[PDB]
């Protein structure tokens, strides 16, 4: 669910998952679709492809099981629906987290900035 990837993208950026990327932009933004403006923002491009071809299971709303544990994100998740979320999640932590250096604060608030089409998945 939105909070072990909240939990994920804290204990990987230090940021606070809703203000730093809940609107950032083309992609890391909720609803957000377009081109990636920065390294940041295709991250969260990856994350959408991963997690919206899952159809037995909510992204938003199904919780599951991963440990913080020797400074790392493991999934321990039994249901492979929920695996598969997890792994998703999991891998847009790390990419945010090796990709913090051209985090770009003018993208941070871009819900009313345009976007050019979106690329295929």
């Amino acid at each position: 669910s939105l909070l072990e990837l909240g939990k994920m993208i804290l204990q990987e950026t230090g940021k606070n998952a809703i203000t730093s990327y809940g609107s950032y932009g083309c992609n890391c933004g909720w609803g957000h679709r377009g081109q990636p403006k920065d390294a940041t923002d295709r991250c969260c491009f990856v994350h959408k492809c991963c997690y919206k071809k899952l159809t037995d299971c909510n992204h938003k709303t199904d919780r599951y099981s991963y440990s913080w544990k020797n400074k790392a994100i493991i999934c321990e998740e039994k249901n492979p629906c929920l695996k598969e979320m997890c792994e998703c999640d999991k891998a847009v932590a790390i990419c945010l987290r090796e990709n913090l250096d051209t985090y770009n604060k003018k993208y941070k608030a871009y819900f009313k900035f345009k976007c050019k089409k979106p690329e295929t998945c």
